[PDB]
């Protein structure tokens, strides 16, 4: 998906998977 936005597009996956854990509705 282009190689700029590409860490943001790497960290979010870590951001959502956190973000689930703490409310997973």
């Amino acid at each position: 998906g282009g190689k700029w936005s590409k860490s943001s597009v790497i960290g979010w996956p870590a951001v959502r998977e956190r973000m689930r854990r703490a409310e997973p509705a």
